[PDB]
């Protein structure tokens, strides 16, 4: 496609969307550009480049790819298969690489937040930590995850890999099933309303996240 350097620059082919999404710009100084490298109904390749300083513990952006979905109750979803291959050239930073999903009881809730948020951090760089506190450790889909929980009006579970997973194939229903069966997650009254993959920088740079393939589907 082309070039996404504006704060909320965005490109979409229908099924996949790529977003620069510099929502946390004010918390510091720096700049960030995102690019669509290839896109089709079989997946999307993209990259984003950034430098950020200040606000050491605020997130500056979440450049991301996003998949269109039909909004369903989590209890009625059969699978959310996803695969991704990515790399960072500069890992001397304070950032994460993560999936981000939102659910809400109101099917028409705004799709950039919700009653619940599920994050799956494939990589944690430097002195950064998820929302809330670590409440558990669990093996899901063949990887060991720190499980973090916190938040007030929006409750956020974060599964965190202590070692970066640059090649990932999974089913996000594995994570919803675990929260449903062991942490009381109300799957039967929550609608899944958004699914994204991308990177949250805190500080560092310049660095580039190169996503050579992201695929996702909500079934």
């Amino acid at each position: 496609a082309q070039t996404l350097c504006d704060q909320y620059a965005t490109y979409s082919n229908g099924r996949y969307t790529v977003n620069n999404n510099l929502w946390g710009k004010s918390s510091g100084s720096g700049s960030q550009c995102t690019y669509v490298d290839s896109i089709s109904n079989s997946g999307v390749a993209w990259h984003t480049t950034w430098t950020w300083s200040g606000g050491d513990n605020q997130v500056k952006s979440y450049a991301n790819s996003q998949v269109s979905l039909t909004k369903k109750l989590v209890s009625q979803i059969s699978s959310i298969p996803t695969t991704v291959q990515w790399s960072y050239d500069n890992t001397n930073t304070r950032a994460d690489v993560a999936y981000d999903l939102f659910t809400a009881a109101d099917i028409n809730h705004v799709t950039y937040s919700g009653d619940y948020e599920l994050m799956i951090w494939l990589a944690r760089y430097g002195s950064v930590q998820p929302i809330g506190s670590q409440i558990d450790s669990v093996n899901i889909g063949g990887h060991t995850w720190e499980l973090w929980y916190g938040g007030s009006t929006q409750k956020t579970y974060s599964f965190v890999s202590a070692t970066p997973i640059t090649s990932f194939s999974g089913d996000v229903m594995d994570f919803w099933d675990y929260l449903t069966s062991r942490h009381g997650y109300p799957a039967s009254s929550q609608y899944l309303i958004n699914m994204q993959f991308g990177t949250e920088p805190f500080t560092g740079g310049p660095a580039t996240l190169r996503v050579s393939q992201w695929t996702a589907s909500v079934n």
